[PDB]
C-alpha cells in the first residue's frame, strides 16, 4: 500500500555501458524486433530483423531516405552540405549521382580502377618488405595506400612518400573521428547540450583545418581543369556546374563549399572505412592461424608466385573473397549503418511512423540473429563457402553490410577490389605474425562513425617461397 514514486523519465539500459548496437540487439528478446525511445521531442525507432530494414531500405526507402540534424554532423558537413549527412533532397540527389557517375569513368581505361589501386598497393609492399623482421603497426602505410587511390580518384594527384600533408592528414582525420560522437553516432541522451564542452569546439578546429586544405586543392585547380577532359571527380563536379547557365536550375546546388563536402566526404569515406577493414582483417587471421595457413595455400596453388594477383583472381581465391565478407559480417562498419529519418508520415511492419522520425537499422541485429546464421558469434569464413569449398554462397538473406536502397553505399566497388587486391598482395608476399610479445589485438572494437579496431602490431616477414621464386 505504499506508492509507487513519480517517475520523470525511463531508459531500457545503461548509456555509456557497453555497445549501443549490442545493448538495442538484447533488447530485442522483450520487446521484439522493432521498438521506439522518445528523448524530448524526437522519436527514435530501432529495426533489428532484415525483413522490417528491407521494408524501410528498399520497399519504403524514399520515404525513409532522410537524414536526421545532429550539431556534430553540422560541423564536418559544413551545415548539411555533401553526401552522407546532407538530408533527402535537392543537394543529395545530385552529388549522390554525380560521384556514382564518376566510378564510370574507372570502368577500363589507362586508369582501370584495378590498375590506380595496383600501383598503390606495389608500393605499400615495398614499404612493408623493408620492416623484414620487425613488430609494426600497419595503420598508417595502408592509410598512404588508400589515401593516395582516393586521391588519384578525385584529381588524378597522390602524394611521394614522406610528404608531410599525409600526416596532416592523418592527424584531422583522428581528430575529427574521435569527436564527431563519443561511440557511436545514435545518442540515447545528448550530453553535449547537457554539461559544459569542449566537443564541438575541438571539432570545429579539425574541420577548419580539412576545410583549409581541400580549399587550398580546390582554388589551385580552377587552373588545370579543361571541359574536354573529364578523368576525375572534380571534373565531374565542375562539369555540372557551368552546365548550369542557360540563357541555371542546378547552380545553387553546386557552389565551392557543396563541391567542397561532397569531395570531403569521398576523401573520408574512401580511406577511414577501408583502413578500418583491413586492420580487422589481419586481427582476425593473427587469432586464426588455420584460416591464414589455408589461404597461403589456396593464393599458391591458384596464382603463385609467377606475377602479382590481379582482380580477375576473385574467380579461384574463394576463401579470400570469404574471409572479407565475414569480417564484413562480424564486424561491420557501420553496425547501425548511419540514421535514416521518415521524409513523410509512414510505416514499418504496418506500425506508424511520423514524419521528422528518427529511424534506426541495426545492422549487427541481422548480423547476429541466431535464427538466420550459425555460430554468429563466431570467425567462420567457411560459411560463405558450400560445404566442399568450390563456390562461393549467400547462406542468409539477413546481410546487408553495404546497407541497400537510396541510402546505400556509393564507395562498394572501389572498397571491394580495394579490401581483396590489399590483402591478396599482403599474403602472397608476406608472413603476418603475431608480434614477438605474444600479444593479440583485442577484437571487442571501438565504435565510433566507423567500427574501429584498437591498435595492434604484427611481425610482418617476407615469404620464403616468395624469396625462392626471385633466383
Ligand atoms: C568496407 C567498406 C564500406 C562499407 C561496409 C560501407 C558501408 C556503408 C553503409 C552501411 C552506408 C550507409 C547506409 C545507410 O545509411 O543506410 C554507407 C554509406 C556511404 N558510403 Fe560506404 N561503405 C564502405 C566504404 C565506402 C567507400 C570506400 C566509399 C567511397 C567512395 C563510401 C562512400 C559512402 C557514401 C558517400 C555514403 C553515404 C550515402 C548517402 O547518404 O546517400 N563507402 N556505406
Ligand atoms: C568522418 C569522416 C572521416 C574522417 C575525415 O577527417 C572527415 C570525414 C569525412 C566524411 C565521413 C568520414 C568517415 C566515414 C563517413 C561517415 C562515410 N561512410 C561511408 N561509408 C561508410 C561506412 C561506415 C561508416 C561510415 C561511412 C561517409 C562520409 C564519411
Amino acid at each position: 500500500s505504499l506508492l509507487s514514486l513519480p517517475l520523470v523519465g525511463s531508459l531500457p539500459f545503461l548509456p555509456r555501458h557497453g555497445h549501443m548496437h549490442n545493448n538495442f540487439f538484447k533488447l530485442q528478446k522483450k520487446y521484439g524486433p522493432i521498438y521506439s525511445v522518445r528523448m524530448g521531442t524526437k522519436t527514435t525507432v530501432i529495426v533489428g530483423h532484415h525483413q522490417l530494414a528491407k521494408e524501410v531500405l528498399i520497399k519504403k526507402g524514399k520515404d525513409f531516405s532522410g537524414r536526421p540534424q545532429m550539431a556534430t554532423l553540422d560541423i564536418a558537413s559544413n551545415n548539411r552540405k555533401g553526401i552522407a549527412f546532407a538530408d533527402s533532397g535537392a543537394h543529395w540527389q545530385l552529388h549522390r549521382r554525380l560521384a556514382m557517375a564518376t566510378f564510370a569513368l574507372f570502368k577500363d581505361g589507362d586508369q582501370k580502377l584495378e590498375k590506380i589501386i595496383c600501383q598503390e598497393i606495389s608500393t605499400l609492399c615495398d614499404m612493408l618488405a623493408t620492416h623484414n623482421g620487425q613488430s609494426i603497426d600497419i595503420s598508417f602505410p595502408v592509410f598512404v595506400a588508400v589515401t593516395n587511390v582516393i586521391s588519384l580518384i578525385c584529381f588524378n594527384t597522390s602524394y611521394k612518400n614522406g610528404d608531410p600533408e599525409l600526416n596532416v592528414i592523418q592527424n584531422y582525420n583522428e581528430g575529427i573521428i574521435d569527436n564527431l560522437s563519443k561511440d557511436s553516432l545514435v545518442d540515447l541522451v545528448p550530453w553535449l547540450k547537457i554539461f559544459p564542452n569542449k566537443t564541438l569546439e575541438k571539432l570545429k578546429s579539425h574541420v577548419k583545418i580539412r576545410n583549409d586544405l581541400l580549399n587550398k586543392i580546390l582554388e589551385n585547380y580552377k587552373e588545370k581543369f579543361r571541359s574536354d577532359s573529364i578523368t576525375n571527380m572534380l571534373d565531374t563536379l565542375m562539369q555540372a556546374k557551368m552546365n548550369s547557365d542557360n540563357g541555371d536550375q542546378d547552380s545553387e546546388l553546386l557552389s565551392d563549399n557543396h563541391i567542397l563536402t561532397t569531395i570531403g566526404d569521398i576523401f573520408g569515406a574512401g580511406v577511414e572505412t577501408t583502413t578500418s577493414v583491413v586492420k580487422w582483417t589481419l586481427a582476425f587471421l593473427l587469432h586464426n592461424p588455420q584460416v591464414k595457413k589455408k589461404l597461403y595455400e589456396e593464393i599458391d596453388q591458384n596464382v603463385g608466385f609467377s606475377r602479382t594477383p590481379t582482380i580477375s583472381d576473385r574467380n579461384r581465391l574463394l576463401l579470400l573473397e570469404a574471409t572479407i565478407r565475414e569480417v564484413l559480417r562480424l564486424r561491420p562498419v557501420a553496425p547501425m549503418l548511419i540514421p535514416h529519418k521518415a521524409n513523410v508520415d509512414s510505416s514499418i511492419g504496418e506500425f506508424a511512423v511520423d514524419k521528422g522520425t528518427e529511424v534506426i537499422i541495426n545492422l549487427w541485429a541481422l548480423h547476429h540473429n541466431e535464427k538466420e546464421w550459425h555460430q554468429p558469434d563466431q570467425f567462420m569464413p567457411e560459411r560463405f563457402l558450400n560445404p566442399a569449398g568450390t563456390q562461393l554462397i549467400s547462406p542468409s538473406v539477413s546481410y546487408l553490410p553495404f546497407g541497400a536502397g537510396p541510402r546505400s553505399c556509393i564507395g562498394e566497388i572501389l572498397a571491394r577490389q580495394e579490401l581483396f587486391l590489399i590483402m591478396a598482395w599482403l599474403l602472397q608476399r608476406f608472413d603476418l605474425e603475431v608480434p614477438d610479445d605474444g600479444q593479440l589485438p583485442s577484437l571487442e572494437g571501438i565504435p565510433k562513425v566507423v567500427f574501429l579496431i584498437d591498435s595492434f602490431k604484427v611481425k610482418i616477414k617476407v615469404r620464403q617461397a616468395w624469396r625462392e621464386a626471385q633466383a
